[PDB]
């Protein structure tokens, strides 16, 4: 029994925030939310990666001091995530003094167990990705302007040769112990094919890792290696330590950090239950990170879910090349909950998704408006629900027991998808049941039963309300604002809107009064063809 701990990756602050970071954090936010809906202590963590050469030089380009720059951008991030209506507990910055204490404390652990030694790194490097790459992983390409140069195959960004005396981590010694972990825990990297990638890599062989860099190279914009001011710590070790730092910070209601604890157990968050990340940063989390943690004798995480990169109208995203995709703007256009749904629904973690205003409307009209929207407006109209209450149900037909089974079985299958995690599958799961409820309703024809057979209408309405309820509960994390509006319409008491107990069918007693119906309001609004 522990605080469920879920992360988004801390984002480089070299440019403004955009869909990549928003999507990543939404997943994190959703996973966190669901576990809270369960009624569990949760700790969600997003943040910014502010040190290193990439950011140091991005500051230099705009021609302002990095101290000013990083605080400026971090602000654009805090603003945007605040606009997206997330429920992240704390927002972490690698410039934070408590974080340094941790980073240094972690360093010394690695040093005291003798897994750090002074060496050299002579090889390729991407500043834009802050990644060490072998000659096999680089190719010919084009300079930021004219000239021929070498680029990364992974990312297409320029690589420079580096020949520095660095401090070296014995990553090569943790190959065998990594492969046991990949096996021992064969659902610890999601999705499965990304797990096969990681194993295949570690199987080939692992070099040692440069965990320090010549102070000059970095423009002194990093964390000093303990005992040697000539060096600074690899921006990635710095960043990967964010998870441990955040696990150790007591946090006030205003959201400001108020204290760094000595030991990770004191807050019961570490090790992270889930690390949400993107495909592009897999090796750091799936190879380096566990190797570090093993070295330092800390526990390893439970799950790492890597996702893909987005597009718009089948063309990659770029502010400069004619195809932008501003989430705060599209959220203001179509609705914040609606946009989150689309992003979570349209593409699963094994896929590089495709937004378009066409499909956004298709799914908004088809699913949000027509499936779910009509269902809540039906079972709560004056027309069908003449007493504005939860009716007491008569005897159940087999076709009733049929639907009830779905509704009963739904929580458990959604629990699994949410836990994998596979948020797409979980949404579909729910909607299958919503579709099933709209069939049952069309078939029972309650509009007609209000005059023919009120004793029967009681059993239909009840099942429909309880269906809509349980489905809405399990969509809570996806549609946080709209689920509340739904629950209000239904008149579901606040105690019943959360908690594992209210997954069970029949948790709201009959006689429960519905919410006051406002005439002007709809739940979802259709858009043009
Ligand atoms: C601690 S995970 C770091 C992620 C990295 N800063 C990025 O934005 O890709």
């Amino acid at each position: 029994e522990k605080v469920f701990f879920v992360t988004s990756p801390i984002y480089y602050v070299n440019a403004a925030p955009h869909i990549g970071h928003v999507y990543s954090t939404l997943i994190t936010d959703v996973i966190g939310r669901y576990h809270r809906v369960k009624g569990e202590r949760v700790f969600a963590l997003t943040g910014t990666d502010e040190h290193g050469q990439k950011v140091a030089e991005a500051a230099k380009q705009k021609q302002v001091s990095p101290y000013d720059f990083t605080t400026a951008v971090a602000g654009e991030f805090k603003k945007c995530f605040e606009q997206m209506d997330y429920s992240i507990d704390y927002f972490i910055r690698t410039t934070n003094e408590q974080h340094k204490a941790v980073v240094k404390e972690l360093w010394t652990k690695l040093e005291q167990k003798g897994d750090i030694y002074l060496g050299r790194y002579e090889g390729w490097y991407s500043i834009s990705d802050e990644s060490f790459l072998t000659p096999q992983n680089i190719t010919d390409g084009v300079d930021k302007d004219g000239n021929p140069c070498k680029v990364s195959l992974e990312s297409g960004h320029v690589v420079t040769w580096v020949s520095e005396e660095n401090y070296m981590f014995r990553l090569s010694a943790f190959r065998e112990r990594l492969l046991e972990w990949y096996h021992a825990n064969p659902g610890c990297i999601v999705p499965e094919f990304r797990r096969r990638e990681v194993i295949r890599a570690v199987e080939k062989g692992l070099p040692d890792l440069s965990v320090s860099r010549a102070r000059a190279t970095l423009h002194n914009w990093a964390i000093p290696v303990p005992g040697n001011p000539d060096h600074c710590v690899y921006v990635w070790l710095d960043a990967l330590t964010n998870y441990l730092t955040g696990s150790r910070l007591r946090v006030d209601e205003s959201g400001k950090e108020v204290s760094l604890v000595d030991d990770f157990n004191e807050l019961e968050r570490f090790p992270a239950d889930v690390h949400v990340i993107g495909k592009d940063i897999l090796k750091f989390h799936a190879i380096y990170w566990p190797a570090f943690l093993l070295s330092a004798g800390l526990p390893l995480p439970k799950k790492i879910v890597a996702h893909g990169w987005w597009t718009k109208d089948r063309k990659k995203i770029s502010k400069s090349l004619g195809n932008v995709f501003d989430p705060v703007e599209k959220a203001e256009e179509f609705g914040y909950d609606a946009l989150k749904y689309f992003l979570l629904r349209e593409s699963g973690f094994s896929d590089d998704g495709d937004y378009s205003d066409k499909n956004m409307i298709a799914r908004l009209n088809g699913e949000l408006a027509d499936t779910l929207g009509n269902l809540v407006m039906r079972c709560t109209s004056a027309k069908i629900n003449v007493n504005g209450e939860w009716p007491s149900p008569a005897a159940y037909t087999e076709e009733d027991e049929s639907l009830i089974q779905l509704i009963k079985d739904l929580p458990g299958t959604a629990d699994h998808y949410y836990l994998i995690p596979d948020i797409q599958k979980a949404i579909i799961a729910v909607f299958d049941v919503l579709r099933a409820i709209n069939a049952y309703v069309t078939d029972m024809a309650p509009w007609k039963l209000v005059k023919t057979d009120p004793e029967r209408l009681r059993t239909v309405l009840y099942i429909t309300l309880e269906g809509v309820r349980v489905t809405t509960l399990l969509l809570s994390p996806i549609l946080p604002r709209k689920s509340v509006v739904i629950f209000d319409m239904l008149g579901v008491p606040e105690v019943h809107r959360k908690g594992i107990e209210n997954f069970e069918f029949g948790a709201v007693p009959p006689g429960t009064r519905l919410g006051p119906a406002v005439e002007g309001e709809v739940l979802f609004s259709k858009r043009s063809t």
